[PDB]
């Protein structure tokens, strides 16, 4: 929980470069319906906290793994964008692209690690 964020802050920042990773209602659920979606990103400090519903619905509609931690301001900057979101969701790549080689590996690897922590937790 305590390094946790920090390999997902990490892991983020590098992907961002390679924008696999989308933010907004509207993205989460495009990705949550479409199937791409992949870690689902929640900060703990922000606004509104409609996330808290948004969690257990897109969950228990779809089931997807995510972490609460107020990142607010990594939330931003790895995802490039000039006001904190507050709902951010990690799309890698794709369902089958999912088995990449490049160093999407490696970002999915921390992730699942660190998701799976914090969803069983």
């Amino acid at each position: 929980s305590k390094k946790l964020n920090k390999k997902v802050l990490k892991t983020v920042k590098k992907a961002s470069k390679a924008k696999n990773v989308k933010r907004g209602v509207k993205e989460v659920v495009k990705a949550l319906r479409k199937g791409e979606k992949g870690l689902v990103v929640i900060a703990g400090d922000i606004w509104p906290a409609d996330v808290i519903s948004h969690i257990p619905v897109l969950c228990e509609d779809h089931s997807v793994p995510y972490i609460f931690i107020p990142s607010k301001q990594d939330l931003g900057a790895a995802g490039a964008t000039k006001r904190p979101t507050s709902v951010v969701f990690i799309v890698p790549g794709s369902n089958k692209k999912k088995d990449g080689k490049n160093k999407e590996e490696e970002y999915k690897e921390s992730f699942n690690e660190v998701v799976k922590e914090v969803q069983a937790l």
